[PDB]
């Protein structure tokens, strides 16, 4: 029996948590797939470590604008990642799927809510989905079985600490 | 319009401001699921870049350690807690002994300049239940290498620790499958 897990809120740790569950699952001989809806500038350590173990990663094409005019381009691209996402949510050998930073995809109308939804509902009874990102659709939140709020009690960057490899990316 | 630049300028400035760079303390607290899991994801992220990490776990689970399994071989040392810890008052000596034992190693990692990251998993209940002295932890944290990052995990973390900590995130249980009758599972729960 898989569940839906959502990691949301402003504190640091959502993507990190999705990964640790993924790691945890990989450490149990489990099969996992990852879709990232956002293109980091930097190299991807989680990827670097897990891809070799058998973890598939589909990332968002580079140059996503976040811009109104460009919403068409910007969308195709989203819709293009969402495919792999569709695929993984239909793969029966996949014990777990990570949908990194979907939230904004739904939130800005880039990825239709219904898509995600249906895709979620129709997934393998035994498959676990972990969704992350700030501001997750109320529908999602409701469909979700587990949900955690990373309350921003404190953050290093506020104290003048630069983002650094290993911690931040 | 100019709003765009407005923000543009803001970010740039904020970013421009935060130049410091050293190892930080990170706390993962609250009742919601995700404390231990986010520490490990960060560890994992670190390894992914060649960084060196050391882990200490204050609690010994019922099942196999997926994280350990996966991370040890990459050269991530795991110092775990002995089987049979009682949470029994009657047996505080035995439990305390055990504790202090795991604590050595942690003290060790905390002292190693080679480690870029130290993970003290479920340390909160050790201090909170008096099985381990706070000043100790506070000191160790105080001495540790200046590029070393620590991540502490668990519910109900000493303010002092909270206070020393650089970033703190409290996992609020919006929802939890358990309450909904879902049982614990492999790769997920443990
Ligand atoms: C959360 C966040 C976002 C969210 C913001 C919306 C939301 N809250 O739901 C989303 C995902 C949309 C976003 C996207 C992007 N982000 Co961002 N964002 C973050 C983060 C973690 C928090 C910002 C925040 O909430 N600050 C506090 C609020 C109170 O202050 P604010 O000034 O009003 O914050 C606004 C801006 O930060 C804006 N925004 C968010 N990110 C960025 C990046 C740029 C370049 C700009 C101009 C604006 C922008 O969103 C906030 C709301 O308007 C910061 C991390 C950090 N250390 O700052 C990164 C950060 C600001 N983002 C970063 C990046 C690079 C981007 C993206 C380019 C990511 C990508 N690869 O596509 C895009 C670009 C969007 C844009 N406006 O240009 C960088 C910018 C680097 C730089 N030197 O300019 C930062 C500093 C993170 C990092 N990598 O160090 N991000
Ligand atoms: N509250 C915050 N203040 C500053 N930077 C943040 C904060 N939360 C996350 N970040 C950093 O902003 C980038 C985008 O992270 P995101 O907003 O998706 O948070 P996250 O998923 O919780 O972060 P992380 O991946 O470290 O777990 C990351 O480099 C991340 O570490
Ligand atoms: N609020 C909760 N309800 C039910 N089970 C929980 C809850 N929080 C955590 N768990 C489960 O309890 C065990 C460890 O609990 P802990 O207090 O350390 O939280 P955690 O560090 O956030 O959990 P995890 O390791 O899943 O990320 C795990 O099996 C864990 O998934
Ligand atoms: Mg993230
Ligand atoms: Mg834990």
């Amino acid at each position: 029996r898989g569940i839906i897990i959502v990691f949301t809120g402003n504190g640091k740790g959502k993507t990190t948590a999705a990964f640790g569950t993924a790691a945890r699952a990989v450490g149990h001989g489990k099969n996992v797939g990852v879709v990232q809806f956002i293109k980091g500038t930097w190299p991807n350590g989680e990827r670097n470590l897990l891809e070799p173990h058998g973890v598939e990663f589909q990332v968002m094409a580079t140059g996503f604008t976040w811009e109104t005019q460009n919403r068409e381009a910007d969308t195709a691209a989203c819709m293009a990642v969402w495919q792999h996402g569709k695929r993984m949510l239909a793969d029966p050998l996949l014990d777990m799927v990570v949908l990194d930073e979907l939230t904004y995809m739904v939130a800005y109308d880039y990825l239709p809510l219904e898509e995600v939804i249906s895709a979620l509902n129709a997934r393998p009874g035994h498959q676990t989905v972990i969704i992350t990102g700030r501001g997750c659709h109320r529908d999602i939140l409701d469909l979700a079985d587990t949900v955690s709020e990373l309350r921003p009690v404190k953050h290093a960057f506020d104290a003048g600490v630069k983002a650094q490899m290993g911690i931040d990316y």
